[PDB]
C-alpha cells in the first residue's frame, strides 16, 4: 500500500499554530511525499515561492532519516489555471523543453519523481486539443523518464498525476486508458464534489449517494469517481484514493433548515486560520463550540452546523469507512490533500497529531513497526 501526502509550499504563511514548518514534516508518516508546486517559466520547471530550495533541501533531510521514503514535485495546482500548460504542450519541441528541464530539475533537487497537477486539459480555459496533447505530454514524460534510467542506471524518476473525479472534467482532458499505461500512479482527487458554488448545501467528499441524487449528481461520489477510473482503464493497483484533511463550508439562507441539500446563500464565513471562504481545515471544524454534527445516512461523512454555518468534512470515522473500501476494491493506496489540513501539530482537535493521516496509515497497516 501506498499513503501519498501533499506539502504546500504555502501553508508556512499561516498564523500562529496553523504555521507549518519544516519541524512538523514527520519523515515516516506517509509512504510518498509531494511538494506542492512547482510552476513553469518559459516552458521549464521552476520555483514558486522564495524559500523552495531551503524547502527542497529540508526534503532531502527527511530521506536521509527515513530510506524508504519517495518524494515527488508537483507542477501547477487549481490557482495556476492552464495558460502554460496549453502553451507547453502546443508543440513538440515545447513539451521536449519542459520534459529535458523537468529531468535535470528533479535530479538536480534529488526528486524521485514528477507529479502532473494541470487542472485541467480541456477545461479552466484550456481548449480541446489539449486533451490528446496531455495524453502525448504524459508519454513524452514516461518514455524520457525511461530513457533517463537506461543511459545513467539512476533508479527511474516517477510519473504520478492528480485527477479529477466529475466526469465532464475527466471526459474534456482525460484519454485514461492511454494515460494509465504510462502513469506510475494516479492521485484521484476525490474531494470537491460539492461546494459553496452551489446554491444548496452538499457535502465535499461523499462515499456514495444521497437516494435524492439522480442523473449526473448520482455519480458525483467517491465511489462513482473511482469505479469510473478503473472501468476507462486505469489498474487498481495504480488508483490511488484521495482523502481530505478539510471540509467545505455554506452560509444557509435560514439557520431553521440545516438538510443536506438546504438552501444557501454563498459560502460560509473564513476559517480564523485558513482565511478562505467556502473551506475550513480539520484543525477548524473538529470541536467547533455549540455546533451540532451529525452524519449523512448513505454517504458515509459527516457534517456540522451552528446558526447558520453549514461544514461538510471528514473525520476519523469517514477516513476509517474510506479505507476500508478501498482495499475492498483492490486499489493501490490511499492520498491525501493535505499535510497542513489536518492538526498536525495538536493543537485542535485533542486527538493528537496528524490525527487523520495516522487514521490512514494505521488502516493500511503502515505503522513503521
Amino acid at each position: 500500500a501506498k499513503l501519498v501526502c501533499y506539502f504546500t509550499n504555502w501553508a508556512q504563511y499561516r498564523q500562529g499554530e496553523a504555521r507549518f514548518l519544516p519541524k512538523d514534516l514527520d519523515p515516516s508518516l506517509c509512504t510518498h511525499l509531494i511538494y506542492a508546486f512547482a510552476g513553469m517559466t518559459n516552458h521549464q520547471l521552476s520555483t514558486t515561492e522564495w524559500n523552495d530550495e531551503t524547502l527542497y533541501q529540508e526534503f532531502n533531510g527527511l530521506k536521509k532519516m527515513n530510506p524508504k521514503l519517495k518524494t515527488l514535485l508537483a507542477i501547477g495546482g487549481w490557482n495556476f489555471g492552464t495558460q502554460k500548460f496549453t502553451d507547453m504542450v502546443a508543440t513538440a519541441n515545447n513539451r521536449q523543453t519542459f520534459v529535458n528541464s523537468a529531468i535535470r530539475f528533479l535530479r538536480k533537487y534529488s526528486f524521485d519523481g514528477l507529479d502532473l497537477d494541470w487542472e485541467y486539459p480541456g477545461s479552466q480555459g484550456s481548449p480541446a486539443v489539449d486533451k490528446e496533447r496531455f495524453t502525448t505530454l504524459v508519454q513524452d514524460l514516461a518514455n524520457a523518464f525511461q530513457q533517463e534510467a537506461q543511459t545513467s542506471g539512476k533508479e527511474r524518476l516517477l510519473l504520478s498525476a492528480a485527477v479529477p473525479a466529475g466526469q465532464t472534467y475527466v471526459d474534456a482532458g482525460y484519454e485514461v486508458d492511454k494515460i494509465a499505461q504510462n502513469l506510475d500512479f494516479v492521485n484521484l482527487m476525490a474531494y470537491d464534489f460539492h461546494g459553496s458554488w452551489e446554491k444548496v448545501t452538499g457535502h465535499n467528499s461523499p462515499l456514495y449517494k444521497r437516494q435524492e441524487e439522480s442523473g449526473a449528481a448520482a455519480s458525483l461520489n467517491v465511489d462513482a469517481a473511482v469505479q469510473q477510473w478503473l472501468q476507462k482503464g486505469t489498474p487498481a493497483s495504480k488508483l490511488i484514493l484521495g482523502m481530505p484533511t478539510y471540509g467545505r463550508s455554506f452560509t444557509l439562507a435560514s439557520s431553521s433548515d440545516t438538510r443536506v441539500g438546504a438552501p444557501a446563500t454563498g459560502s460560509g464565513t473564513p476559517g480564523p486560520f485558513t482565511k478562505e471562504g467556502g473551506m475550513l481545515a480539520y484543525y477548524e471544524v473538529c470541536s467547533w463550540k455549540g455546533a451540532t454534527k451529525q452524519r449523512i445516512q448513505d454517504q458515509k461523512v459527516p457534517y456540522i452546523f451552528r446558526d447558520n454555518q453549514w461544514v461538510g468534512f471528514d473525520d476519523v470515522e469517514s477516513f476509517k469507512t474510506k479505507v476500508s473500501y478501498l482495499k475492498q476494491k483492490g486499489l493501490g493506496g490511499a492520498m491525501v490533500w493535505a499535510l497542513d489540513l489536518d492538526d498536525f501539530a495538536g493543537f485542535s482537535c485533542n486527538q493528537g497529531r496528524y490525527p487523520l493521516i495516522q487514521t490512514l496509515r494505521q488502516e493500511l497497516s503502515l505503522v513503521p513497526r
